């Protein structure tokens, strides 16, 4: 099973200048809980944005060019990325925009955080047909001293 996980600001913005400009510790904690002990697939730009391997996860990087770091696994196609995960129950696709576009048609589950923040961005999450997806979990949180915007955690499953 393939799942996508992402945090979306207003208008589905997910990044600007190869960065995420907000800081929401509760959402990073959610990301870690839902990805720990699973393989994660990311594109090369997202790998450069994160800047280090994510511990406790098999890190698989998509790039057309040879890898430059043997602490992670480098693959050259979507099918190779999937195969490099082995026989696991759930593969997590962690972006960015181009990668989410390619894996969305193959995904059974979306873990989305909707952030109440207006962000100038240059990268968006793919337009997804709402009729295809059932909301199975949602949890709203007001802003607090640690998290400066309100946010909604949602899990959607393909109908
Ligand atoms: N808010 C969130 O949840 C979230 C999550 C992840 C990322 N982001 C943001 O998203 C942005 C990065 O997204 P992005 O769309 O620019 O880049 P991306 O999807 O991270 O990376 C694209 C790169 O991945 C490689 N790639 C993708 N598909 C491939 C394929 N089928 N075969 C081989 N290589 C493939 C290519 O690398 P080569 O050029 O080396 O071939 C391509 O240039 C940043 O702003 C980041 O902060 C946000
Ligand atoms: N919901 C969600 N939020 C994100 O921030 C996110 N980020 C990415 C890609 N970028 C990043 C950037 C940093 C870290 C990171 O530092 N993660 C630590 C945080 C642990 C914690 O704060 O408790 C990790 O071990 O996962 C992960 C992904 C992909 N999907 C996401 N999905
Ligand atoms: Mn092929
Ligand atoms: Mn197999
Ligand atoms: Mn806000």
């Amino acid at each position: 099973m393939i799942s996508l996980i992402a945090a979306l600001a207003v208008d589905r913005v997910i990044g600007m200048e190869n960065a995420m400009p907000w800081n929401l510790p509760a959402d990073l904690a959610w990301f870690k809980r839902n990805t720990l002990n699973k393989p994660v697939i990311m594109g090369r730009h997202t790998w450069e944005s994160i800047g280090r391997p994510l511990p406790g996860r098999k890190n698989i990087i998509l790039s057309s060019q040879p890898g430059t770091d043997d602490r992670v696994t480098w693959v050259k196609s979507v099918d190779e990325a999937i195969a490099a995960c082995g026989d696991v129950p759930e593969i997590m696709v962690i972006g960015g925009g181009r990668v989410y576009e390619q894996f969305l048609p193959k995904a059974q589950k979306l873990y989305l955080t909707h952030i109440d923040a207006e962000v100038e961005g240059d990268t968006h999450f793919p337009d997804y047909e709402p009729d295809d997806w059932e909301s199975v979990f949602s949890e709203f949180h007001d802003a607090d001293a640690q998290n400066s915007h309100s946010y909604c955690f949602e899990i959607l499953e393909r109908r």
